[PDB]
C-alpha cells in the first residue's frame, strides 16, 4: 500500500496473509473454513495466516492453518487477469473472535464513487522498495468505468474496476495482491493489478467480487 496508514492491530480482522515460507500476497476470511484471494496469488503449499498485524514477529493473536485445497476461477485468464479469483480451503476451521471474523459477501455490486478500504502488507513506494511489516491501510474510491477503461485502453473487462486517484500518489502494489477491497461493509473486491504503483493515470484494478458471489457459493456448498 503506497500512500496509506498502519491500520491498527487487528482491526481488519477478515485480513488474511498467504505464507509459502515469507508472505506473499493477501486474502479475506469468508467463513470460518475459506478465503477468497487473486487466481495469480495461486502456489502450491500455501500456509493462511489469520489475526496477523506484525508479520514478522509473532504477537499472540495468530492462527496459522494449512490451505486444504485451492480453486483458481474455471475461466482465470492469467494473460489479461479476467476472472483473478481463487478460493483457499482451510484444512481446519479458524475459530472466529474479536480479531479473527469473517467479511460478508455482497448482494449488488458498489457504485462509483463509493469510497473503499483497501489493505495489505505490499510494497510502500511508487519508486523502489520498501515492506512493511504492520498491515496497512488505504480508502480509496471507485472510479467510473469509462474512466478506468480510459486509463486502460483495451484491458479492462466487466469483472474489474478501477478504485483510487488519478492524479498518483495512493494506492495497492505488489504484495497486496489477493487482499481486500471492502466497501459499505462488504467485499467487493480484490487487489490484482495496475501500472506500476501509485503512478498518475494508472489507478488500481480489482477484481470485481460481485460477478462472483454464485460460483463461490456453489463452490463452497460443494467442497
Ligand atoms: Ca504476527
Amino acid at each position: 500500500i503506497v500512500g496509506g496508514y498502519t491500520c491498527g492491530a487487528n482491526t481488519v480482522p477478515y485480513q488474511v496473509s498467504l505464507n509459502s515460507g515469507y508472505h506473499f500476497c493477501g486474502g479475506s476470511l469468508i467463513n470460518s473454513q475459506w478465503v477468497v484471494s487473486a487466481a495469480h496469488c495461486y502456489k502450491s503449499g500455501i500456509q493462511v495466516r489469520l489475526g496477523e498485524d506484525n508479520i514478522n514477529v509473532v504477537e499472540g493473536n495468530e492462527q496459522f492453518i494449512s490451505a486444504s485445497k485451492s480453486i483458481v476461477h474455471p475461466s482465470y485468464n492469467s494473460n489479461t487477469l479476467n476472472n483473478d479469483i481463487m478460493l483457499i480451503k482451510l484444512k481446519s476451521a479458524a475459530s472466529l473472535n474479536s480479531r479473527v471474523a469473517s467479511i460478508s459477501l455482497p448482494t449488488s455490486c458498489a457504485s462509483a464513487g463509493t469510497q473503499c478500504l483497501i489493505s495489505g502488507w505490499g510494497n510502500t513506494k511508487s519508486s523502489g522498495t520498501s515492506y512493511p511489516d504492520v498491515l496497512k491501510c488505504l480508502k480509496a474510491p471507485i472510479l467510473s468505468d469509462s474512466s478506468c477503461k480510459s486509463a486502460y485502453p483495451g484491458q479492462i473487462t466487466s469483472n474489474m474496476f478501477c478504485a483510487g486517484y488519478l492524479e498518483g500518489g495512493k494506492d495497492s502494489c505488489q504484495g497486496d495482491s489477493g487482499g481486500p477491497v471492502v466497501c459499505s461493509g462488504k467485499l467487493q473486491g480484490i487487489v490484482s493489478w495496475g501500472s506500476g504503483c501509485a503512478q498518475k493515470n494508472k489507478p488500481g484494478v480489482y477484481t470485481k467480487v460481485c460477478n462472483y458471489v454464485s460460483w463461490i457459493k456453489q463452490t463452497i456448498a460443494s467442497n
